[PDB]
DNA sequence: TAACTGTACCGACC
DNA sequence: GGTCGGTACAGTTA
DNA sequence: TAACTGTACCGACC
DNA sequence: GGTCGGTACAGTTA
């Protein structure tokens, strides 16, 4: 019975559609149908709760990178998951999120595993042509990741498929 | 003038913080002057994010114009929109595009900028070369976005080669 | 309930001082409680300034009940309206009363006693009786403000002399 | 010229209107046309503009009473007048600031006329047939001033005189 | 017995 | 004239 | 030399 | 996230 969880999915939905200086314990009370008291339970600060949506997140894109990654020890074939995962599978709270982490340790270190297992490395890029050629596609994947929320015009499902695509066909 | 002064504090105060903690008493610090002169020149917190949006929408407009000397060739303009968004468009432009769905008057400020530099993705879908350039735009997003989605500072070495090969890919 | 005990300390702060000037911080240093434990208690203005009007408009309705013993007729309700005008109805009443036209909310606690208790100003033209005890409702009325608008406060004596002055000349 | 009597006026006539804790140098500045600044220089300060209404409603009052007192010998000539004006030549703004005045030594003081030189005398009525039916009169007449401000039920014009003349009929 | 809910406060801040 | 993030603890429901 | 207007700024309170 | 009561001038209009 515990909805530890649904509070989690709760909060970044709510952060989705208004944002996270309006998320608030009352307001969170007021999406979840539950009390103050009731939240307080299972996040005894807010600190907690945005550790909670920080993990949840991070681990909702660790799950998705790993499930589609035809073969884990292929660079190539990992850089092709975050290409994708990239493209599809991270929306605004993920965003909204990465852009709030800096702001304490401990959401930093909840990011660590797919910052840092996922994301190439960037290493004597300034003279090596094909690392840096595999940096320009995780560029590009993040130009697509945020586009939507830093262009105020929306590509369409099918716009964003061809850039995909694009991106893919990149890769060495 | 008073008033470009106190959003540029503004400006720089959410590039080390956050929109959230932006208030007419943090900013009284970082100005020096006092919660009250602060709103005699922004009257609601409305106005003072409306002059944000508005001091930074321009700014990239002005150095996107002293850097680009042919305007025509919409090559011309992708590089302007390529190296500005490389190197002199940080945090804070950032933070405000994302709060600008907030309020129309928000988007209208970035309306003039958003469309009129920003390459066109009208049909996109069956044109290669129209793809050519749209990756270059992507590429450009992420560079300016890199460093404050991933724990990780490019160093000057590092941002200067990825705005090479990002500036060789353009048609 | 401790919602009565926080109104009844408003309602002698205004008697001292004036609605104007009731503030919940002002109301936190009277009540010993803290601005935001009052918060809880009254969670906006609105509804601590009904509170004080309902409290009052409830006290006097009591007030006289306990003293008027045949409600049945126009002359032992009017005995009662004259006693209590005179004698336990103060300085807050007044200042509420003269606040309650701001807001509905106000006026419609003032219902029961406003009409129910205080003679009609009805057919008031034609009717000697009527002016009778209208008039004495003026003078009842007259004893309750004296104090607050001229600048002489009756003794006790002085303000029962007026009482029974009152008193006889009821029809 | 001097728009001094003419910024009390207006300051009045707002609070009758509205009220005395609305009143302020910005909404006066908006019902006189004049600037903070204008209103600044003939009142310093707040204290000084609610003296100047004072003053000036206890004046016009004051030259009301003796314009209407035929013989100013006479005690019960003064207290037809009083009754008179009462029940006919004073409104809210007058009943705001009798209220208020108690709250500061200026504000008694510029009442002091009409408190004094009209207001009949409370003196041993305790032991005084005559005396305390002269204050009785005044009672009804306090009463007839206060009750649309405090009934909520204005009393038609015909319904007022009908009362006044009550009140009037009561004298000796 | 863990998962709540309600009630009464309060300091920093907006 | 409030909100917001707590804190404290008693009383209820899965 | 008086009666303003506008511009910037601030502490206490709401 | 503000209003309220100023303070402090410099310039303007009769």
């Amino acid at each position: 019975t515990s909805k530890k969880e649904m509070i989690l999915r709760t909060a970044i939905d709510y952060i989705g559609e208004y944002s996270l200086e309006t998320l608030s314990y009352d307001s969170l009370a007021e999406a979840t149908g539950l009390s103050k008291s009731g939240l307080i339970y299972h996040f005894p600060s807010r600190h907690a709760l945005l550790l909670g949506m920080h993990e949840l997140l991070a681990d909702d894109w660790d799950k998705e990178l790993r499930d589609i990654t035809r073969d884990p020890e292929d660079p190539l074939e990992r850089l092709r998951a975050v290409v994708v995962t990239l493209a599809e599978n991270v929306s605004r709270p993920e965003l909204l999120l990465l852009i709030d982490a800096p702001s304490h340790p401990d959401f930093l270190n909840a990011w660590r595993t797919v910052n840092h297992q996922w994301i190439p490395d960037t290493d004597d890029l300034e003279n090596d042509a094909h690392k840096r050629a595999v940096y320009l596609v995780q560029l590009a994947a993040d130009g697509l990741f945020v586009h939507d929320y830093i262009h105020d015009d929306v590509l369409s499902k099918s716009k964003r498929q061809a850039m995909l695509e694009t991106i893919l066909e990149l890769i060495p």
